[PDB]
């Protein structure tokens, strides 16, 4: 089988057309318009424009000879009031979109939900609300219905440890919550609406069904405050879907999940792949309260985001994973942002990115050659776009956005992974 070398990308932080043909608002919709939740002041308006400059950018894609693009279909495009009533301009642009990829030579590896909830089902309580969960597996169906007969690979959520503790505990995500039972309830119903998604998309003809989580592995001198860390970030999610049950809670009195009768059995549903998100490890102290850990300084050489720089991380955390998840792993997300300048010339310079993806590149491929199932490796991302709460001011693409323009000018990076690709 051919291993997928892609790039991959969200639809909120790149398409534009925020108000067109038909899409409702979304929960980041909302957000964004709140002062000081966005660093620069900036929304989804209009990320890079992707909505109608998709066939340009399916185009770079060829040119660095990726095989796979990664992306979300968004929900508010598909079902503008989240439930009900189906917008088909909407299913019309995936189906359009999808049709290129194949005459391109790519396979389509879509993403259901990547954070853009509709702001419908959140004035009705979005994931604190069970009712979301029966949304999202019916939002999952019209998509599989319309798109499985050509697109290989479905993942339900991407990074739910995001959307339910940022979104709803930090409130630094959308919507905007700080209450941890929220956050807990939202976990659950993400959880929940997995398992329904999933059963919808075998129903209606998905061929591989996963999901997308994000791992960011502890480090540290004392083990328990480790243990505490990887349980909160990398167990919460992945225990669950593994059967495994949640796992011992790192918070000190936490409050009810509203797990109901039957819920885990749902949530542990047998998938077709695991994604792992994977950019750095966290560095870990005893710390007090609620979660009684306290995260330290980078060690050493960091990104624009503040974040180590540790491959060996990545080939460590696929090698414990090989030996625990029963499914192929694909790493769904790998990249990083540095301060790009451009100032005219034909390419930017980012030797940063290109050391970052070379050596994660070496340590995926690694881990693969002791025998982890790992079939992909997708760069995040294919060109600079919105990155949430950091707006316009992280670029963590292979392609330079020259915003006012949307000029799209190549990094270094993407020549790298063109030629690295090659190389196979
Ligand atoms: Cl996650």
């Amino acid at each position: 089988e051919k291993f997928l070398w892609g790039v991959a990308t969200s639809a909120y932080q790149i398409e534009g057309a925020t108000q067109e043909d038909g899409r409702g608002p979304s929960i980041w919709d909302a957000f964004a318009q709140r002062p000081g939740a966005i660093r620069d002041g900036s929304t989804g308006e209009p990320a890079c424009d992707h909505y109608r400059r998709y066939e340009e950018d399916i185009a770079l894609m060829q040119s660095l000879g990726v095989r796979a693009y990664r992306f979300s279909v968004a929900w508010p495009r598909i079902l503008p009031e989240g439930r009900g009533r189906i917008n088909p301009k909407g299913l019309a642009f995936y189906d359009r979109l999808v049709d290129r990829l194949l005459a391109s030579g790519i396979t389509p590896f879509l993403t259901l939900y990547h954070w853009d909830l509709p702001l419908a089902l959140e004035e009705r309580g979005g994931w604190r609300s069970r009712e979301t969960a029966f949304a999202f597996a019916e939002y999952a169906e019209a998509v599989a219905r319309a798109l499985a007969d050509r697109v290989p690979f479905f993942a339900t959520l991407n990074e739910p440890w995001c959307s339910a503790f940022l979104g709803h505990w930090t409130g630094e995500h959308a919507p905007g919550l700080r209450n941890l039972e929220a956050a807990l309830r939202a976990a659950h119903h993400l959880l929940l609406g997995h398992g329904l998604a999933v059963e919808a998309l075998r129903a209606a003809g998905a061929r591989r069904v996963g999901i997308v989580l994000n791992f960011a592995p502890a480090y540290g001198e004392d083990p328990e405050a480790v243990d505490v860390a990887d349980r909160y970030h990398n167990r919460f999610f992945l225990d669950p879907i593994l059967g495994k049950g949640y796992p011992e809670s790192p918070f000190r009195d936490p409050p009810p999940v509203p797990i109901l009768s039957r819920d885990l059995e749902l949530v542990a549903r047998p998938l077709d792949f695991l994604g792992v998100n994977y950019y750095a490890p966290v560095r870990v102290a005893p710390g007090t309260g609620t979660l009684p850990v306290r995260y330290l300084p980078p060690e050493g050489p960091a990104t624009a985001m503040g974040w180590e720089v540790y491959p060996e991380g990545l080939h460590h955390l696929l090698k414990r994973l090989g030996r625990e998840v029963p499914w192929p792993l694909y790493v769904t997300e790998n990249g990083a942002a540095y301060p790009d300048l451009w100032t005219g010339e034909a390419v930017v310079e980012d030797p940063e990115r290109v050391a970052y993806l070379e050596a994660h590149v070496e340590a995926a491929l690694r881990a693969r050659e002791e025998g982890v199932d790992l079939r992909g490796y997708f760069v995040w991302s294919l060109m600079d776009n919105f990155e949430w709460a950091f707006g316009y001011t992280r670029r963590s693409g292979l392609y330079y956005v020259d915003f006012p323009s949307q000029r799209r000018i190549p990094k270094r990076s993407a020549l790298w992974y063109r030629e690295r690709i090659a190389r196979a």
